[PDB]
């Protein structure tokens, strides 16, 4: 059987790998960009390679082994460090300079955590159809008995840190049932390890790809003609007998099946035309799920003016404006002596910021920093990097988030195949949507469904 | 039967009236503030009375008569004017100076309208159970084929004016099925009339109360001992046989039933303790619904510097920060010669602003106006009025809003009594939650439900 796989991110390379394993080697992987890895991709910033996209292996040291861990931590030995969030209470800055009293902050954190735990108990009891779901915010109101969730500067940045920094949209839009507790953590462990290796987290993808695609003996570059980069799929025609795939440069290919790995945001943007048009139930499923955006803004300074030391890696800015340049990370371990800082924003701020100049964003950040370190002579950043994933047509966002409103059956419709057209990608991960491991696993799962149809003549979906 | 009514806002006065009409006159209305009317309430600003709460009779000129209209337009003849939003396209200001090209804006408005219309068609097809409901944002994504809804400053402000200015929360939190289209307009008509009468929109409530509560023949003030102001209820105990209600000043009252009309926000806050505790099903429905906040910031200036004239009443500021001081109104017709402007914000901005000083808010607003009217010498406002409804423990918000996730059945649980504890108010209105007419009809309905149970034993 010949199979075309659209996209060479983690799930597409992962799917083709699984297919190869089942003996389906008549493969054609069409990648829009000039490289593989997709949302796992590094870039040079001021002399160091930093990750534009995924940066952590999330879910480690738990009851089951996150499949991404061994590859990262053993097979490849990518440099990495366990993130420690235990000292946040000593690191929350007031909108107007200096940090808040630690004990005061630890209490607010402890309360936030208790509400969330109460939320996990409620979640376990909800009807599996998702029909009784509610937003994380509704759960907060219920447990705090207030007509609003966190609303003071400190409780709001603690909330953002707890939720938006993980999911990229606010608790009020997010499905409780599908995120609290989060399977990634329940199954794989509460820890997270930040990859900071010149080779990039994407090395995991090149590794997997190398397990079945031919590579150059001296350079090790993949040279297998089954991988074709710079090939943007623009149309997929499918029928009872097969599928035809056309790229922007006018190439046309034929296969027995096609496996689509492009992000949810790509699917929501109509970059790829389906012929015939996808069924309405499929279309609605696509639009109802959320494609979030998480912007890692890197900054480079001529000198250091923030604290370093035990518990200093992560720090928060308690703005009275929710989500305004709130979550900071300093790199004493990852990029020692580089004088870089990373402030993370998402959702509304991400969209605003992608639409204006980096110079304007830098100036906004400089006022924040000077307000945070009033006693320091804070020098202007000499370099800034604003990743624009939402504006990039091959991504249209950073990762999916399960919103209140999408039920179990609707999520299955999002994953479901349409004729000979199969879907894969993090947004099709049953329990790990939004993650690298979810992409990896979704690739295997989608391939297996295809293998069943193709090899075992089992073509019915659910 | 003796019945205690908590709250003398529109629904409380409405329910007591309906009860009285059924002959249930042994009533005791306990109101927290020193006056009746609740969310319909005026105040003096700049030597003139403006509305801190509701200001429009919404849904007029349609297939059915909005019950409030005749009271306002005929019985009391409160002074009022139909709002015309037809010229918005000429009045959308750029973040940094002047208005946008009118044709460009009109087309953005049209796309927005068209998307909503398609949303209306879609909404009609969803199932009653609510199983296929989605947020308005999800509908916009689906109808426009994008991974996001309106996202440029202009599109965002148009979006904010069309939804948030009506519902006070963003489309992404809002239930499509239960707000688009909206019954209020579908039933009563598309127009809205702005009440600007010194007696206040609250006069409607006073008129209704005077139809059954005693009033002094000279003053006209209510003097019926059945109405007690400054009574903050803090505890309601109930048993299969009756109820006891305790107020903050330590008074204790007994009755056969209690009709609770305090806002959903008050109920989500714990100001009132129920004993025993309300059952889980009740509690979940309470916290799952939204109590929104809409803040009307009035400003007075030493002289006018904004345009007046045809289509000038309403204008938008397209900030790159969604919802930042975005919807403006000038009162050339309402308060001629007053030099007052009204800017409205909601939700996140409302909670942030209520938490800072008026001076700080004024200074933020002066920066926006100056950016809007770079050609003028804009004088600093002389006075500002920032209503703090969310902070007020007797309201904790301004009006409910229906969130994606809650279906009709769960919404109806809000209306459901618990034993002898009955509920009423805008958040219990079957199809008009969030409005003055919804509070009004809600009082009648809730009263009728208690009447059939209490008087005919049909519960
Ligand atoms: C408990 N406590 C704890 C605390 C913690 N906190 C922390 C923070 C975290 N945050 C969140 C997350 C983030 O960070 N990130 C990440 C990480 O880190 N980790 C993980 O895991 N993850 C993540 N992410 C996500 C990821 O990356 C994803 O999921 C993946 O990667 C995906 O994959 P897939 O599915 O495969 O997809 P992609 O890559 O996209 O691929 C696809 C492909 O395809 C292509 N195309 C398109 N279109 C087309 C094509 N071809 C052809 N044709 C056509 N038409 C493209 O190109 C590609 O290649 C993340 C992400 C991101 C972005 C960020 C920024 C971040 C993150
Ligand atoms: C087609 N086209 C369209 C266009 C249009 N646009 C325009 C805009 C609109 N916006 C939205 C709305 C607003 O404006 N507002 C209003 C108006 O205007 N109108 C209407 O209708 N409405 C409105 N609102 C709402 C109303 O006001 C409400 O709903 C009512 O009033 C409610 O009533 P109820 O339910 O009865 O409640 P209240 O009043 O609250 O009452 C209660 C009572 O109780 C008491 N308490 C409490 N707690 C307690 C007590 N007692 C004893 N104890 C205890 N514990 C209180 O005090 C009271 O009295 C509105 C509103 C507002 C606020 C605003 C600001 C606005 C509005
Ligand atoms: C990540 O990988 C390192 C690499 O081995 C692990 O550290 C080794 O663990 C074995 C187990 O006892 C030791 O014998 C080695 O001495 C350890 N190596 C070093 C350099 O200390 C480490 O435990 C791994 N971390 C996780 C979370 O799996
Ligand atoms: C609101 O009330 C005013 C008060 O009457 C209405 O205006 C009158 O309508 C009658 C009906 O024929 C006329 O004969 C009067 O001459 C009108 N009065 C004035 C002052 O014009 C008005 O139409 C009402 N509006 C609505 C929407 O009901």
């Amino acid at each position: 059987p010949r199979v075309i796989v659209v996209g060479a991110g983690m799930s597409g390379i992962s799917a083709a790998k699984r297919l190869s394993e089942a003996g389906i080697t008549d493969l054609l992987i069409l990648e829009a960009t000039d490289h593989i890895g997709g949302r796992m991709h590094k870039t040079n910033f001021a002399g160091i390679n930093v990750e534009l996209g995924a940066n952590w292996v999330e879910g480690v040291n738990g009851g089951k082994m996150n499949p991404i861990w061994p590859i990262v931590n053993s097979t490849l030995k990518l440099r990495n460090f366990r993130s420690d969030f235990d000292y946040l209470a000593q690191n929350v800055y007031k909108e107007d300079g200096g940090v808040y009293d630690e004990d005061y902050v630890q209490k607010r954190i402890e309360l936030a955590d208790s509400v969330e735990e109460m939320g996990e108990k409620l979640s376990a009891t909800l009807h599996a159809s998702g029909r009784d779901d509610m937003s994380i915010l509704a759960m907060q109101r219920l447990n705090e008995h207030q007509p609003n969730g966190p609303a003071t500067p400190v409780d709001m940045v603690v909330d953002y840190y707890k939720f938006d920094y993980e999911f990229a949209e606010p608790p009020r839009v997010t499905s409780l049932q599908n995120t609290v507790p989060l399977a990634t953590f329940s199954d794989f462990g509460d820890d997270v390890y930040f990859v900071a290796d010149q080779r990039g987290y994407e090395a995991v993808v090149y590794y997997l790809a190398g397990q079945y695609l031919k590579t150059d003996d001296k350079s090790g570059k993949i040279v297998d003609p089954r991988l074709q980069l710079n090939k943007v799929v623009r149309e997929i025609k499918y029928s009872p007998g097969g599928v035809t795939v056309k790229t922007e440069d006018n190439s046309v290919y034929s296969a027995d099946y096609v496996m689509v790995s492009a992000s949810l945001g790509v699917l929501q943007s109509d970059l790829i035309q389906f012929k015939p048009k996808l069924p309405t139930w499929k279309v609605r499923a696509i639009y109802q799920f959320d494609m979030a955006v998480y912007t890692k803004i890197f900054l480079k300074f001529p000198r250091k003016f923030w604290p370093e030391g035990k518990g200093r890696e992560f720090f928060l800015y308690a703005s009275s404006r929710r989500g305004y340049y709130g979550v900071w990370q300093e790199f004493e371990k990852q990029y020692p002596d580089a004088n870089v800082l990373l402030v993370t924003v998402t959702d509304e701020e991400s969209r605003r910021i992608e639409q204006q100049s980096d110079e304007q964003t830098k100036a906004e950040i400089m006022q924040v920093l000077r307000k945070m370190f009033p006693g320091k002579d804070v020098p202007d950043a000499t370099d800034i990097l604003v990743p624009r994933w939402w504006s990039d047509r091959f991504y249209k966002g950073t990762f999916s988030n399960w919103p209140v409103g999408v039920n179990r059956y609707e999520y299955d419709q999002l994953r479901a195949p349409v004729g000979r057209v199969y879907f894969t990608g993090e947004h099709t991960s049953e329990h790990y949507n939004g993650y690298v491991h979810g992409a990896y696993l979704s690739g295997i799962d989608s391939a297996e469904i295809l293998i069943n149809c193709a090899q075992k003549k089992m073509c019915k979906y659910h």
